[PDB]
């Protein structure tokens, strides 16, 4: 098909419309007092919300490069969400703010690759400062109180949160189920998780979580690509027969047997969904087994002459139910019994005796905290259904947050921990004055979240700011009752990890719009 | 269909901003300092890319004759690829340096049979030139440290490479598969590799290198041309069972069964791909025996009576993989027995024996050392298969380009040989002064990579030029350090053949289009 | 469909616009120093080419009348490539000469009937003084050296059509296959070949050629007119069983059984090809039987009372190979046994005896000639295939010029030829000062072709012409060297037969124009 390309100015300026657009919709609910966007649907009324997450899954724009202006800036900031569990409008405000200011400097006749040069010194500076000024979270004390902060104030929640990394490590697998009575549980079972993703973002039943939840599924192991779906048949129809679902880890799932499967869960004749088994070579056959062993399944490898055609409802593992992600697999409570499971830790227990080389010790040391480590699930009880259902995934959002503060700390929420670092590195210079010019873009880029809350409350920018500027550490605005303040104190505050990812996403993002020469599209 | 017609000056005038646009997309990614091309595509977000290759495969303009100009250049330049492994971008920046400069002559009322002349005697001034240039690449030493170069500083690399060139000769076959640990290896293995391209762009199941790759196959060897797809079924289907792919070896592959197997390897029913056999008449049915006792099949011939109808499993020959090109098909460790394979070299080893003429020796010796010679696999090793599948391909760019220094030996890479060569023949002259003018757009246009390379840094590109300039040999400036010195020290150095090939090319293409002089097409 | 009718100067001003854009485009490419011409193709990168059949093959014009024009010349000049081998651009710039100025005379207010007659007596006076210029070639010393000045300076072809000729006579039927070795052969075997083509241009399986070539086919001989496939039915299935193709000579194959065959090796379901017996009425029905006789098959007759149901594998003839063309079909190595076919020469020889009249006597000569005298096979050999299918074209190529040289002698080939004649011709005279200005016409149009080659040289085109003028008998200029001399004795001659050819027929057409008056064609 015949292109459109663009070249050099022309490129940019619809980049920058594109993004604006993006932007000035997404930008206007950032605050906890955000304003409404409403977002037309087909069939009944629209849609009223206040979130942003949910705007810029809609933005999608007619002027193709207008489009792709937007459409890029979309997957960068939704990257630092994938990375975090929050800042996507955030990565989206300041990457307008960059973009604008860099994108207008070029057009203005300054050199790009000074210009961004500039924009990632402050930026790298910026991100130490910010560990400078992050506070550690690593006591049970401090994982429950930012666990309750949240949840929105929610004691009981961060308590469940920090009694399961209490229970299964800071690094355990930790899910949350529908509570059964008021009572909230925390039980600790036989299971397991693995870097694997969907291989089709159509098994997704639950679009909330964009994630596949099965319940009572039959799982099957085998160890080979899987492309004609003739050799599943005999074992697809036995399933659909038990009336239950059906998980595939094989060593892939491609083309025809995958499009096959994609096609049969979307008119809902049998639930199926299926991921590359784990790892690579070697370590994928013993890790299989793994799986095997805690789901109490059997291998289906074409190593021992096996075929997918022989295989009875009898061979397929088992579980009360499995979880995947884009990029995650996380099976719980296995049918497994735990005299073979616990046999199989002794197996690899012994292995890490006989490993001469350090890179073998830690791949068995994976698989023993895989193995013997199980998963904490989380029920959660409420009075009523609307209740719990919310809840639930209220807790879902602290367990998130939670997790990034372990890992990096936390800092004042309002935006204030970047207006902080902004303000801290006011002398830092370049060679080129260009190069400045490059460092005050993205400097004066960092009140844009502060500036903006604000503003979405109709209170001026400009003057907040400046006070928040006029402090120290973590002394900040409280947009949501007009009060300043100790930002960690009066419980506003984002975790680290996040803070930074969209800083650096953004960052990223505008970096490659300022370095553009040419697009390169379908004609209209 | 009526066509369009265009003459003359209309005709170049249309090809020149075919080929500006090409030209002015690709030639901004030269550098190791790039900028980005943003290529839009339909579901999800946009690509940005740094690669030349990526950008041209997408141009394709809409006005025909406009179009043409690029596709033609686009052609030339892939060639450029084919025949070496780099360039193409190279290729086109220079393809559009010459052209411009041309064009633009012949327009002023030049004659282009002079303008090309000119053109040719300087790129045969500079390819001499070159070869001088050239610092030869043949012992072990000398072959790691390109490997390693080419890899980008991975002495691991190298050493691989040199390795198996140390063990099958720097003629021999070489591969390179998945590995299956964290540590490289490199066995020696029955195999053979012959000149055969697929029998359509179709077959190709991994479109990265554009090529077929089959696993644990069986192989059909046929002698006769296959244009019934009548006779394959009884041998099509006794393969489908047992659940392995089928390569096709035959005289040839014809319309009816070809585009059969095409549809049926499109749908997935049976991965299947086909090949000329190799050689042809005589040589032919000797060669077809070679790959039978290779791989423990045999050759059915309708010149002893047995059909296709009347071929089950057990005739087929067989191995543990196969990879076709465009033009090449290698065969990797073959089931046949060394009992067989080692006697058939007994039996050629003593046709040269009674060989009357030189001819009929050569042919013999290159069936020895294609049979007994064997091939080379490299599996790689690493920690992750994001990593490794990623190392792979990298060890497959130096792989080429090594070979093509062992060729031609190698030059100063950052378009520095080519300043240096134009530099060199500032004197050369012609007859007409329109053929002067030839020879300095040519030499003029040999400064194009160089200046751009620094361009697409933001350095002056003029005052980068004027300083390679004044130096001598390898000595050139290395954009990625800001640096002078020798580029083989600094180790960024392409190989001979590649250099060459990008001007020949480049010098060809414009050529033809100096010396157009009227193109025809469909009505828009 | 209603058409639309143009009448007398604009159905002329049409054709002479669509003639100039076929020659326009046709023309450039005339020398042995041509100009590009780029032909726009769908899938895929253009194709440049040096070559007028190609260029002309692909000219059609949107607006029909402006096409007409140009698909008249087309027609002619094609023709003038069918009585000879080449000539079809210069028929074409020859054509445009005379139409341009014939046409601009009659637009002018002269006479076309005269401009026409004129024109004719300068041709006929210049075909008399071609064959006076005409070198005459006859003894092997002059075939042999045609033969390689044609094959382009390779001793080796030469040698071989000289030898083909010395053993089956100049008037011997001759092919060409495919070598098996690296040794040329030239064998001599039981063959054949009369004067009927395909019955479709759809058989064509070898478009290069633009003919038909069948390998070790059966032959189907039947005495009748075959419409109905019903009784085909029986035999074709029979024959697409044992793998081969299928010959038909019949008396002629119609509508029904033609378009179901056409369709059949379309979708390669079986390769078959059709064509008319040899000869009419009673000599038709002995000739067929001849064919029979040697290649060992049966003819059906419906005057014995044999139906083609009732017909096994057994009662076909066959041969190792079979060719086709738009008029001649030639059967090669006819499987029929010198027992039958020795004795059905004593037969026929016999009947030379007993004929009573000379016409008898004629057409019994022939069919002797024909079966007795046998067809000389080359096979031609080489290196590399891609070295020797090359090779083989290039023998066809001489081949085909050295038969039509010992036809019409040889003359000059730079179209110096053409410029010597009409050099000769410039007192040349008619009765109406009308008619003069038609030989003036034609006179100055023969100097095209020469000044056109010189043209596409970019040398001064009066200048040349007017020495080759000076000059006597072959002295021309030779372009591909600059250099003058005696064309001959440089070997840039042309055979008599296309010279002459491509001047009649662009005669015709042009004269055909001057006296059109009314065009008639389809609504846009």
């Amino acid at each position: 098909a015949a292109k459109d390309v663009k070249f050099g100015n022309d490129a940019r300026v619809k980049m920058l419309r594109g993004v604006n657009v993006l932007a000035d919709a997404v930008k206007v609910t950032l605050g906890p007092k955000g304003r409404n966007v409403v977002l037309d649907k087909s069939f009944g009324a629209p849609t009223i919300t206040k979130d942003g997450v949910s705007v810029a899954r809609e933005i999608e724009l007619e002027d193709k490069f207008e489009n792709m202006g937007a459409q890029m800036v979309k997957e960068v900031a939704s990257k630092a969400n994938d990375a975090a569990g929050d800042g996507t409008t955030t990565a989206t405000v300041l990457a307008q703010a960059i973009i604008t200011e860099g994108l207008k400097a070029v057009a203005a006749g300054m050199n790009p690759m000074d210009l961004k040069r500039g924009i990632d010194k402050a930026v790298t500076a910026a991100v130490e400062e910010l560990k400078a000024l992050s506070v550690p979270c690593s006591d049970s004390k401090a994982i429950a109180q930012v666990g309750t902060i949240s949840a929105n104030s929610d004691e009981t929640v961060g308590k469940l949160i920090a009694e399961a990394m209490d229970k299964v490590g800071k690094e355990g697998v930790i899910t949350v189920e529908d509570g059964t009575g008021l009572q909230d549980e925390l039980d600790v079972v036989e299971g397991m998780q693995f870097d694997r993703g969907y291989l089709s973002p159509y098994f997704i039943n639950k679009p909330e979580t964009g994630a596949v939840e099965l319940e009572s599924p039959f799982i099957l192991l085998a160890d080979k690509k899987i492309s004609n779906i003739r050799e599943m048949l005999p074992v697809l129809e036995a399933v659909a027969k038990a009336g239950k679902p059906l998980l595939i880890i094989a060593e892939d799932v491609e083309g025809e047997a995958l499009a096959t499967l994609v096609v049969n869960t979307m008119r809902g004749i049998v639930k199926v969904a299926a991921v590359k088994a784990p790892g690579f070579g070697d370590r994928r056959k013993a890790m299989l087994q793994d799986i095997a062993t805690l789901t109490g399944g059997t291998v289906i490898s074409e190593e021992i002459g096996m075929e997918l055609e022989k295989a009875t409802l009898e061979d397929l593992g088992q579980a009360k139910r499995v979880v995947i992600n884009k990029d995650t697999t996380t099976i719980i409570d296995g049918v497994g019994e735990e005299a073979a499971i616990q046999g199989r830790v002794a197996q690899i227990r012994q292995q890490i005796e006989e490993a001469t080389s350090d890179y073998d010790r830690e791949k068995l040391q994976e698989r023993v905290a895989k193995l013997a480590g199980g998963v904490a699930v989380i029920k959660v009880g409420a009075a009523t259904e609307v209740e719990m259902k919310e809840k639930k995934a209220r807790v879902e959002d602290a367990l998130h947050a939670t997790r990034a503060a372990v890992e990096e700390g936390v800092v004042a929420g309002g935006g204030v921990a970047l207006i902080r670092v902004a303000s801290k590195l006011a002398d830092l210079r370049g060679q080129n004055e260009d190069q400045n010019v490059g460092i005050k873009v993205a400097l004066r880029a960092m009140e844009a979240p502060l500036r903006q809350i604000v503003l979405n409350c109709g209170e001026e920018p400009s003057v907040v700011a400046n006070t928040v500027k006029g402090g120290d550490g973590n002394y900040g605005y409280n947009a949501a009752t007009e009060e300043y303040g100790n930002m960690i104190d009066m419980g506003i505050l984002d975790p680290t990890k996040v803070t930074r990812s969209a800083l650096q996403y953004a960052a990223s993002v505008a970096g490659l719009m300022i370095t553009t020469e040419c697009m390169v599209t379908d004609l209209p």
